[PDB]
């Protein structure tokens, strides 16, 4: 669906990066660098995309992007 294909973007923009280096198994946080506009942003995005205030507690599990997908999918599957 148009959830993941967009997720990458969210992380590709939110975190602030290009639209190519975005994969489905990269700890953007440490891997790349998301210690400011990581969740604080991703949340809103991933939130606007549907509705799920991804809490840091659970955000630490979405360090990457895929998790952010399997997460939004693990809710409405």
């Amino acid at each position: 669906s148009t959830i993941e294909e967009r997720v990458k973007k969210i992380i590709g923009q939110q975190l602030g990066v290009k639209q190519e280096e975005v994969t489905n198994n990269a700890s953007f946080v440490e891997d790349l660098g998301a210690d400011s506009l990581d969740t604080v942003e991703l949340v809103m995005a991933l939130e606007e995309e549907f509705d799920t205030e991804i809490p840091d507690e659970e955000a630490e599990k979405i360090t990457t992007v895929q998790a952010a997908i399997d997460y939004i999918n693990g809710h409405q599957a």
